[PDB]
């Protein structure tokens, strides 16, 4: 399952064959994790895609969870250190969302990220997500509960 | 497991013994559903409590899901027709939240309800929840996707 993104970028559904290489990147920046995500991916309970840039694995773009009935997905992503700040996530995400709007099984795309997560907030804004609210102390990290921005983009009928 | 609420109200953790009676109320307004919720309840993945008023079963008060690490719970509830509009959910919920703040495993209590759900919005406001945002077209119901208010109350340290 490949989702074209651009001349140099493409998303590939996470496969058992990727485990070796991703683990390398995980470590640098698993099988059970991947096998587990593949099962959700086949059931439409989540999606796990690998981002390839000029054929090199560069990071992961996920729908952490999906609410089939509400046709809603929460987005999660991470990029290897040498592939950050280059719009690879922005172009990959717009392509992925367009592709699912065309499939039709997802219409509401959601990004929940810490208010202090400078990188995720910028992806949300560059990709025209609307800030719907701020969940107080919603995410525990490093001993504290941090506020989280909830962003959404709808792509379906007018 | 009983959580006192008041002179006449109390919450009882859903038990296999309740199936017969709840099913009656479900029908009026299951075992698999209950057995399934009991398992999540024992693991702290959700909670399902039965609301009793003067010893008669009157409805259900649930933590539809829990995020153990974030110590966050999403609230769900329903009352039999003859027990609505009487603050039974409001008193039961304040008691339940206080009880969990004392246990300490939950500090962020969340109510997501349709903007047009007059009853749930009033419970949220009467129980001092803060409206954190409005999720656009987030809940499918009767052929349409409806906007949903997200409310939260934190009960932990100052």
């Amino acid at each position: 399952e490949i989702i074209p993104v651009s001349t140099t970028l493409e998303l590939r559904a996470a496969d058992e064959s990727h485990v070796p290489a991703l683990h390398q990147l995980v470590l640098k920046n698993t099988r059970k994790h991947v096998q587990g995500n593949i099962l959700l991916h086949q059931r439409g309970y989540a999606k796990m895609y690998l981002i390839f840039c000029q054929n090199e694995m560069a990071g992961v773009l996920s729908f952490n969870a999906i609410e089939p009935i509400n046709k809603a997905a929460y987005i999660g992503y991470w990029l290897d250190e040498s592939f950050q700040g280059q719009g690879i996530m922005s172009q990959s995400l717009q392509a992925l969302m367009t592709h699912y709007a065309r499939r039709g099984d997802i219409r509401r795309f959601v990004i929940k990220c810490r208010v202090d997560n400078q990188a995720s907030n910028a992806v949300a804004r560059r990709n025209h997500f609307t800030l719907e609210g701020c969940m107080k102390q919603a995410e525990y990290l490093n001993g504290d509960y941090h506020d989280v921005n909830m962003y959404a983009r709808i792509i379906d009928a007018d």
